[PDB]
């Protein structure tokens, strides 16, 4: 028999799903958490050998381990020791799609663990063996005799091992499959790997025992009194003697108990459940729990006797809130909840997909520390102790089943196939078995990218039938099926529709206006920050907090998948799809997340933090509305701090207190502002300030800022007479300009600035041309490769343009004296296979106080697509270690991505200005720059500039990061106009006409000068 | 203001400030050359403060001597259009009478400009360029001081507005502030060519 290929057979001998059980013996300790000596790790040293397929393991392994097999650690996945290659894919199938079987060639690992159990486990009660994860399907002996078959991979398998197990030595012997017929319904876009990779426990528990318990919150209109009701389930013989015990506690204080003999109420004719016991607890006032404030109590179930002797204990946190949908919107405790949620994949920067209590503790410091007060178990349940994690700091959790059938053609071929109903079952229903007692999750997901079938529909109100208390959500078939509650459209777009045949992605404003729709909307994906990304999320959270029905959405994703390789000489970097032999592979897809795979922040994360505050501020006149977002907590742990700069010098500042009520406003009234007569733009920056120490976050940290600008002073003073007038000297091919120390040279042949000089250092390697592209970007090149070619993508309209390829003819280049300046004008035209695209016109004035003044006139022709660029393009001769700019920053921005940088004097050195993005492209562009300084050269006027080690042909010609070498000097690209860089997908062009250059004629003038 | 002689053209740079009881709102910089063809290239640099309120206009103004019958035009007509009303007028070459210039509205106000004109000619005259004219027989002074277009009088010559930007007009109501922040002139610098020349 072959169960890996038939999906009737899901699992054998394996125990039921329940909340995770410690088997505690003792009250207080299950009160505290304190670990039990009941539950043992398995997590260590295993045994481990490799095969090309199931058949080729030989029988005496059932005996004894293979000598010639290596030592790992479990948990882990083997692919991330040699024995394969991890699989990357989107949407194609890693296999042959050909259901319900799998390839003969089927790699296959042998895990072994030789241990000892004590004797004590033994005489009485049950053992059992708990794998919390195995990818995919397995097989377990025990002492050479067969156990079960787990299939499933994201939920824990428990097999009985009592009548297995024997004093002394005993040896496990697993048999773990990469591909089932279960892998049909994971084709998640991730890395595809396979192996033990989450913890292997062994449970021991008494005769009689707590097989389940269901904890639920039933409150009034007010919240102020609380019904708890837990309903416990027992396995063994039924005795007259045995109670339970409900222990409510808020740290050590005991509020709430409860003691009843085992029976329930009469439910159908025959009578009711003789191993069910229901206790309803009344609490007066309680704490209720939130994002905001997570109020968390202790549930502890003690099944003893009527002697008060204690048999088993079982403890549980449970938090008082209340999730429910009224009037097409999602209420939790009563309010209206803002969802500032994120999608997050379990991705270990070293050990691939191996999560461990650090990784996620820092991930959700990073996630609340950033504004994000939601998170999505994508695509899967997650590891049980992120759940804990999560109700301690205070994020929702939407927990997904492990259900995904992308490579299908059509999507819902196995969803509408009945024959599959049951399998998809198990990956449902035992996930809420599971999870329903986490106060963190809140809402429940059937999966994702599924198609719409009757299964789907089954399942959905089969988890609306058993657990009321949380709403429960579907994207597949359109977002607008009877499989949802909430309305969760991926990659939706604010204004404009697009209507794809029978599954059309509507707007969000006009998807909520539709005839006879209700719901409330949740984007779970939205704004791909795929590489430089993250364009038009100021319009997403505009649309968001405009529009009531609009509750928030998921940004996809939060951490790359990007997986470590070593070079020649050991050097780590990472790799993507494609690098490790993987064919067919979806290239960069895997890197979506707003963080690095070292958790370093991308750029994006500010304007992620930026978008998603909890304070709207509204300057009028000289006081500033600060409205609440919070809808629990008062502003007892934030504070506005104010400051006023005239050109990035400071001025004045102060620090009020804030005092707003939660989704309150607040008036703060500033003292008198300076009234400078200087020259210059007066901007006012406030900024919360936490001074003390949250659990999620340290003294100082910033949770919001804002700014503004003041009354404008226009300079109209007049520069003054230089006494020395520039020298001209024409040649019979150079114009060259004398102002002493320094020297211009002007080609007559290419019509260019060929070179400066100051004393006898030459500054220019290249001369100073015209730019009108870009490194493409992944939002730019979208899915288009070399093989298949998307001519809706931005980089194809360019190259086939021949933006890239356009060579520059020099149509004018006259030069002529002034009376105190020198006056050097040139005209080009880009022109590819006769068609000319730009038209180039500069005024070179050099006058004789030193600056060099460049007006550019650029004509773009209206049928060639709008270029990504109208600027200058140099490569300076010097290596500085500082840079300095006056305008917005400190972060990489973007025309359509800079709400969340702030305008003032910016210092940095020069490694920081470039961004290390994996797949090299346009990056480290500042905008609204007011005034740049490197070396000894300065910049004035208004431009955006990028300045870096790296040219943009190498940045074009590169695909990886470690690849890249610096080149000799320093490549800036100061640009007049810049082009939007998208961000609502990473497939389609997701630039808004307002960011794209179609203007047609651009103007921009810049000030060269020696500081 | 200073002119100095080029090679084979003379090159005219003047820079204005507009103030009002000592704020600076508008700074202007232009530069006229005239070459030995006969065109006259003005390029005009407007930096508008930013706490000032969004002027309706930027451009230039004259009253030209000399009354035509006919006005041409190469650009979006043949009727009254403005930045946020245009989607109607089609690009075109349009002649029409100069009284036909003028939309007789019966409260005096701003009317007759016309978007996206790249040649005007009237009489001897051509300018072109990328602008918004408007030609009348009435100065924006008497059009501001006069509330019935029948005590308008027909000044001496030609008044001719062109502009290198207008602000739109509004009309989503007439007692709250309708023009939308994509139509008002709030980016702070604005840049704009214009070629004068004898046909």
């Amino acid at each position: 028999r072959r169960d890996w290929e038939n999906p009737g057979v899901t699992q054998l001998n394996r125990l039921a799903a329940h909340p995770p059980f410690a088997s505690w013996r003792n009250s207080e300790e299950a009160r505290t958490d304190r670990p039990s000596q009941q539950l043992r790790s398995l997590n260590g040293e295993w045994r481990f050998a490799w095969f090309p397929a199931p058949e080729a393991v030989p029988e005496s392994w059932l005996e004894c381990d293979l000598p010639e097999a290596d030592t790992v650690v479990v948990p882990s996945n083997w692919q991330m020791h040699g024995y394969d290659a991890p699989i990357y894919t989107n949407v194609t199938y890693p296999i042959t799609v050909n259901p319900p079987f799998v390839p003969t060639e089927n790699p296959t690992g042998c895990y072994s663990l030789t241990f000892n159990v004590d004797e004590s486990w033994l005489q009485e009660g049950q053992t059992r063996i708990i794998f919390d994860g195995v990818n995919s399907a397995f097989h377990l002996w025990c002492n050479g005799r067969w156990v079960g078959y787990g299939q499933d991979s994201r939920l824990p398998s428990e097999f009985d091992l009592s009548a297995f197990l024997r004093a002394g030595e005993n040896r496990l012997a697993v048999m773990v499959l990469r591909w089932s017929d279960g892998s049909y319904l994971e084709d998640q876009d991730m890395w595809r790997m396979s192996g033990i990779f989450r913890d292997v426990s062994l449970l021991h528990k008494p005769t009689t025992q707590i097989s389940d318990f269901h904890v639920a919150t039933r409150f009034n209109d007010d919240f102020s009194r609380a019904v708890l009701e837990a309903e416990v389930q027992m396995c063994g013989e039924l005795r007259d003697y045995l109670r339970v015990t409900v222990s409510l506690w808020q740290g050590e204080t005991q509020v709430a108990s409860g003691t009843a003999p085992f029976g329930g109420e009469i439910i159908d004719e025959r009578g009711g459940y003789a191993d069910r016991v229901t206790l309803r607890l009344n609490v007066e006032n309680p704490k209720l729990w939130s994002a905001e404030i997570p109020n968390l109590y202790r549930a502890v179930v003690e099944l003893h006797t009527a002697d008060g002797t204690l048999i088993e204990a079982e403890a549980c946190d449970v938090g008082f809130r209340e999730v429910r949908i009224e009037n097409g919107l999602l209420l939790l405790n009563g309010k209206p909840l803002l969802i500032r949620g994120v999608n997050r994949h379990e991705h270990h920067p070293l050990h691939g997909q191996v999560m461990d209590e650090q990784t996620m503790v820092q991930d959700i410091l990073l996630m609340k520390q950033n504004n994000f007060n939601a998170v999505r178990c994508s695509h899967y349940p997650n590891h049980p102790l992120w759940y804990t994690l999560c109700d301690r700091y205070g994020l929702y959790v939407v927990d997904e089943a492990n259900i995904e059938t992308h490579g299908m053609v059509p999507m819902n071929r196995l969803t509408d196939d009945p024959r599959w109903l049951p399998a998809m079952s198990e990956r449902v229903t035992r996930m809420v078995q599971r999870d329903r007692n986490h106060p963190s999750v809140i809402i429940w997901s059937l999966g994702n990218e599924s198609g719409h079938g009757a299964n789907h529909d089954a399942l959905y109100r089969w988890i609306k039938s058993v657990d009321p208390s949380r709403p429960v959500q579907y994207e597949g078939g359109g977002a607008d099926t009877t499989a949802t509650d909430i309305i969760c459209p991926m990659y939706a777009r604010v204004d404009e529709d697009q209507p794809f045949p029978a599954v059309p992605k509507w707007s969000i404003k006009k998807w909520l206006s539709l005839p006879g729709e209700t719901r409330p909307l949740i984007l779970c994906e939205y704004a791909h920050a795929m590489g430089n990304s993250l364009g038009g999320f100021a319009k997403y959270w505009q649309a968001f907090r405009q529009y009531p029905r609009l509750q928030g959405g998921f940004v996809w994703d939060w951490v790359d998948q990007s997986l470590i390789k070593y070079d020649e000489n050991g050097n780590p970097w990472s790799a993507y799809g494609g690098d490790f032999g993987d064919t067919p592979n979806d290239r960069q897809f895997c890197m979506n997340g707003l963080v690095f795979a070292d958790r370093t922040p991308h750029p994006a994360l500010t304007e992620a933090k930026h978008q998603q505050q909890f304070f709207q501020f509204r300057l009028s006149g000289q006081t500033i509305e600060v409205t609440s977002e919070y809808l629990f907590r008062h502003s007892d742990n934030e504070l506005l701090h104010w400051m006023v700069a005239l050109d990035g010098k400071p001025l004045a500042s102060g620090e009020v207190p804030l005092d707003v009520a939660p989704q309150g406003k607040q008036l703060i009234e500033l003292p008198e502002l300076p009234q400078p007569e200087s020259a210059g733009q007066l901007w006012l920056t406030v900024r919360v300030v936490q001074p003390n120490a949250t659990a999620w976050s340290e003294a100082g940290h910033i949770s919001a800022w804002q700014q503004w600008r003041l009354a404008e002073n226009l300079s109209v003073t007049l520069p003054a007479a230089s006494h020395a007038i520039p020298h001209l000297t024409t040649s019979e091919m150079d114009f060259c300009i004398e102002l002493g120390n320094k020297r211009w040279q002007f080609n007559r042949q290419s019509g260019f600035l060929s070179q400066m000089w100051i004393g006898d250092k030459k500054q220019l390697l290249t001369p100073l041309r015209d730019q009108f592209t870009r490194a493409p970007l992944d939002n730019d090149i979208g899915v288009s490769e070399a093989t298949r070619i998307d001519p809706n993508a931005w980089v194809e309209r360019w190259k086939a343009a021949g933006h890239y390829q356009a060579e520059a003819a020099l149509l004018q280049c006259t030069a002529d004296t002034l009376a105190d300046a020198v006056l050097i004008t040139t005209a080009h035209a880009w022109q590819h296979q006769g068609k000319t695209l730009f038209i180039s016109r500069k005024t070179y004035r050099i006058d004789g106080s030193g600056q060099m003044a460049i007006t550019v006139d650029v004509e773009v022709a209206s049928d060639t697509p709008h270029p990504a660029r109208i600027g200058l393009n140099c490569q300076l001769a010097q290596v500085a270690e500082r840079v300095n700019w006056l305008g917005l920053g400190p972060q990489e921005n973007y025309p359509d991505r800079l709400t969340a940088a702030c305008f003032d004097r910016w210092d940095l050195p020069l490694s920081d200005m470039y961004t290390p993005y994996v797949f090299p492209s346009e990056n480290g562009l500042r905008c609204g720059t007011r005034e740049l300084n490197y070396g000894p050269h300065q910049w004035r006027g208004d431009f955006q500039f990028n300045i870096s080690r790296y040219s943009q042909q190498q940045l074009m010609e590169t695909s990886h990061r470690h690849l890249l070498h610096a080149e000799e000097g320093t490549w800036l690209n100061i640009d007049g106009f810049h082009m939007g860089i998208g961000g609502d997908d990473s497939w389609s062009p997701s630039v808004s006409a307002e960011f794209q250059l179609s203007a047609g004629r651009y103007h921009y003038q810049l000030v060269w000068c020696q500081k």
